[PDB]
């Protein structure tokens, strides 16, 4: 039940096969699924499930098509309404290990064309569709269309350069995947990929985007306070 790297067990959480889910909102639940990293053990990678009307939207996949699956389980068992689209937050293994399961599942899937493009660098498969960006990073409508609540943000380079964000509209909860760390955090994660010079300002850019999201939902920490994203800004911020 313990990851190494995540949230633990709280009351409330709903533990469904090798998963976790965590009503947010009335609309909106954490997925968080474990890779098991020989040696170091569980790492949570938590995503979004966003029911809109009669529809519901993924963000981002679990590690494994078998856990991805498991989520589309839950989703049927939980809340029984069709999954109309995944929105994947950028193109490593956390975001995007499961979208041979979405589409199997017949799910559209969207990421950052970057993402995409990146993917198959990365070990992935692409979304099937590109999602582009406007230099002030809003999601190009026409590529994010029926997106319903999901507002798609790209801050700019930090976690990776492809790395995207979604504001769930209507609530008070926006996802910062694995740019955003939780405000008690020692470290930004992986900088492997990272743009250290970029990641603050595209830490900032993420919480200015979202300025009236109380609830920030990242990769491997619990939702947590806007000092979140501050705190993951001041970490950037040492790196430049
Ligand atoms: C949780 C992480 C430290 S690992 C994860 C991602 N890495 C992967 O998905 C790798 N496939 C992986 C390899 C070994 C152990 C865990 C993950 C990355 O590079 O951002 N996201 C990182 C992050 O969000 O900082
Ligand atoms: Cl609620
Ligand atoms: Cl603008
Ligand atoms: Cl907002
Ligand atoms: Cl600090
Ligand atoms: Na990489
Ligand atoms: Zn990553
Ligand atoms: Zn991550």
């Amino acid at each position: 039940i313990r990851p190494t790297i995540g949230q633990q067990m709280e009351t409330g959480d709903q533990r469904f096969g090798d998963l976790v889910f965590r009503q947010l909102a009335p609309n909106v639940w954490q997925h968080t699924s474990y890779l098991d990293m020989p040696g170091f053990g569980a790492v949570a990678s938590n995503g979004l499930i966003v029911r809109d009307g009669g529809r519901v939207l993924v963000v981002d996949t679990a590690w494994t098509d078998d856990q991805t699956a498991q989520i589309l389980n839950w989703i049927k068992q939980e809340i029984n309404l069709p999954v109309a689209l995944a929105v994947v937050t950028h193109a490593h293994q956390d975001k995007m290990g499961g979208m041979d399961a979405l589409h199997a599942a017949g799910i559209a899937t969207y990421a950052n064309a970057l993402s995409n493009q990146l993917a198959p660098q990365e070990g992935l498969v692409a979304a099937q569709h590109s999602l582009t960006f406007a230099a002030n990073g809003w999601v190009e409508p026409a590529t994010a269309p029926n997106f319903g609540p999901l507002k798609v943000f790209y801050p700019g380079p930090g976690h990776t350069s492809d790395n995207i964000t979604v504001g769930i509209d209507g609530t008070d909860i926006a996802f910062g995947g694995c740019l955003i760390k939780d405000s008690k955090a020692k470290s930004l994660g992986n900088l492997d990929d990272a743009d250290t010079e970029h990641y603050a300002a595209s830490a900032r850019a993420f919480g200015a985007a979202f300025p009236k999201a109380s609830m920030i939902v990242m990769s491997h920490s619990a939702p947590d306070s806007r000092a979140a994203i501050t705190h993951t800004a001041r970490m950037a911020d040492k790196l430049r």
